[PDB]
């Protein structure tokens, strides 16, 4: 008739389950009932735990490697047999098969920590008990029971009525950290496969006593009431034995109850202790919310906006610092690269392999300054040339190049960022960039070929062009010489001395005229060198004609019959600069307007789009906020807090229910 007993006894586990989710050793919790049983004494004990309420998922072949904190409610106004699990919150599941291949795959997954579990009956009372792995790697498993067991825990201990009970290490690890025998009770299970002599001799025994004393129950839709059932029939068999006036007490009904009132009582007497001791970590943990970060209250959501918005205040001063003129130097760095590509495609040496060279005789590139000023194959070359370099992808080129500037400064100011870490959300920022820069690419490219498609006609030099492009064109050439002759220097010291690829250049050389003659029965050797020596010697003699041209046309260049534009068949150089100068600086700006401003407009709604996908659909807010170390003990902080406050809550309305 102990209706307020069985709500106080509700209460109790409720805000054991609390104090549990404010974290294990992070405070102090209350007792409940520890289950344990050797191998055929812990089969009878998952066993017994399944009649104690209704069938559910045990035994078959477990690696009961994590315990199971089952927490029952009573349950009125409730008609339907369900058991949800906390971790997967708000999720009911009705047939116990379902709760079967769930639990049983958490079995078969395997940290150490405990599956919680709630399930409603209206037949079952409400409890508390945890089963941990019966005994039997086999030394791990019992330094987890003796773990849980040594702490006042109310311990329930099972034997099979088969093994004798000094046998049982179940009955004897109570027995070791319960010498009173005062916190722990026994259930003898499989009693039915004995004589009520040894029912007798059992169940009420002197050489083992305890209080609380031993309950022995034969355990194995309506199942519940069937067991029940079975409990009052067998008992018949033999009513003297283990019956009314018997000092031996059975079924499972009496278990339950017995369970019910020992585990109110030391609940009961460890609450006082534990409410003081809460009472104490919650001022601790509201001390330290006011000294470490001022009270301020944090948010996943509000750190992702805030750093948010720190990155669009860094994007939108590397906006106001980049503009048109980096631009500008960009693309025409890439077309000088392309003058020089056409100018030696057009006018200098080529690679060099062992078949001797065509002659090319008739017009050579060091009498260019004293040639017919109306030579028909210097025109066509001069031609020729600026119609290649202007009937270039121009456009793709400055998109392209544009692209990677704009991409490399995105993925540089996100280095220095607020987004360092959390290299998930990075990759959105820069995969989102990524896209917009790829959406204008083509229309970029595009609008600059049409916009240059007046100077692919007549791309007329005015004089200032003219000097600019002169000027230009010493610096760019002398660079590639430069280069030439790094270049030359390296490979001298990669051959060895600088005398044996001369050697290798004299080899080549006489290949090169009609001195000697090699063919190609044996590609291994040829002359004394070998085939690697022989194509390094090649690339030698390709870098010195060509740095030797370079030079020449630097004097040439230098030259005062170049000072003036007239002669531009004469002076090509400063002509094909002049047009990848003035192609570039308009290209630049049809760039600078169509992509970097589209990107400037563009780039911040993607961001936000793209990140509010990623954050909402992946459910990966929460792990975001978990990434950063500092944030994360700041929730942690909060959310530590506040449960400490629900709980105290929760005590205090429960005092106020056994108070008046």
């Amino acid at each position: 008739r102990d209706d307020n007993m069985m709500f106080i006894t509700k209460k109790m586990i409720e805000i054991r389950n609390l104090l549990q989710k404010v974290g294990q050793g992070s405070t102090v919790t209350l007792p409940s009932i520890v289950v344990i049983g050797s191998q055929s004494s812990g089969k009878s004990s998952v066993l017994e735990a399944i009649v104690g309420h209704e069938f559910l998922p045990k035994g078959s072949n477990m690696i009961t490697r994590r315990p199971i904190e089952l927490t029952l409610v009573n349950d009125p106004e409730a008609k339907v047999d369900y058991g949800e699990f906390p971790d997967l919150g708000l999720a009911r599941v009705t047939d116990f098969s379902l709760i079967q291949k769930t639990l049983t795959e958490l079995n078969q997954s395997v940290t150490d920590d405990p599956i919680r579990l709630t399930i409603h009956s209206p037949n079952i009372p409400d409890l508390s008990l945890i089963d941990l792995p019966g005994y039997i790697l086999k030394r791990k498993i019992t330094e987890l029971c003796d773990k849980y067991i040594r702490g006042p825990n109310i311990i329930l201990a099972i034997s099979a009525a088969d093994t004798d009970l000094a046998n049982s290490t179940a009955l004897q690890a109570s027995r070791r950290v319960d010498p009173r025998g005062e916190r722990t009770i026994g259930v003898i299970t499989k009693m039915d496969l004995v004589e009520p002599e040894k029912g007798a001799a059992i169940l009420s025994d002197r050489q083992y006593p305890l209080k609380l004393g031993y309950v022995g129950v034969i355990s194995k839709g309506n199942l519940l009431a069937s067991i029940n059932r079975n409990e009052k029939n067998y008992f018949g068999s033999h009513p003297t034995e283990f019956g009314p006036d018997s000092g031996v007490s059975t079924g499972v009904m009496t278990l339950r109850k017995k369970l019910l009132q020992v585990l109110e009582q030391q609940m009961s007497s460890k609450l006082n202790e534990t409410t003081e001791a809460i009472q104490r970590e919650l001022e601790e943990t509201t001390y330290q919310f006011k000294v470490q970060y001022n009270e301020q209250p944090m948010s996943a959501e509000s750190y992702l906006a805030a750093s948010l918005d720190d990155f669009k205040h860094q994007f939108h001063e590397f906006a106001s610092s980049f503009g048109r003129p980096q631009l500008q130097t960009l693309l025409k760095d890439a077309l000088d690269q392309k003058v020089l590509d056409q100018l030696a495609a057009r006018y200098w040496n080529r690679p060099i392999e062992d078949l001797s060279p065509a002659p090319r005789e008739p017009d050579n590139i060091i009498d260019l300054p004293k040639a017919d000023p109306d030579s028909p194959y210097w025109h066509r070359q001069l031609d020729t040339a600026c119609s290649g370099l202007t009937r270039l992808g121009v456009g793709r080129l400055a998109a392209t190049v544009a692209a990677s500037a704009i991409q490399q400064h995105v993925e540089k100011l996100l280095d220095k960022s607020s987004f360092a870490k959390h290299p998930s959300a990075r990759k959105v920022i820069s995969d989102a960039a990524a896209t917009v820069l790829a959406d204008r690419s083509y229309a970029t490219s595009d609008g600059i070929e049409i916009s240059l498609k007046p100077y692919k006609f007549d791309p007329d030099i005015q004089p200032n062009e003219w000097a600019q492009g002169r000027e230009h064109v010493v610096g760019v050439l002398q660079a590639e010489l430069e280069q030439c002759q790094a270049a030359m220097k390296a490979l001298e010291n990669s051959v060895g001395g600088r005398k044996k690829l001369k050697e290798v250049m004299s080899f080549v050389d006489k290949a090169r005229k009609g001195e000697i003659i090699v063919e190609g029965d044996h590609p291994s050797g040829a002359g004394g060198f070998s085939a690697a020596l022989l194509a390094r010697g090649r690339e030698a003699v390709f870098l010195r004609d060509r740095a030797d041209i370079l030079s020449l046309r630097i004097q040439a260049a230098k030259s005062r019959q170049c000072k003036t534009l007239t002669n531009k068949y004469y002076c090509p150089e400063v002509f094909l600069d002049a047009v990848a100068t003035k192609l570039a600086q308009t290209a630049v700006l049809f760039l600078n307007v169509e992509m970097l401003n589209d990107f400037y407009v563009r780039f911040p709604r993607e961001v936000e789009a793209k990140l509010h996908e990623h954050m909402h659909a992946g459910g990966g807010l929460e792990k975001f906020a978990r990434e950063d170390p500092k944030v994360r003990r700041h929730l942690d902080l909060i959310r530590r807090k506040e449960l400490l406050e629900t709980v105290l809550g929760k005590i205090e309305e429960l005092h106020r229910i056994s108070s008046g």
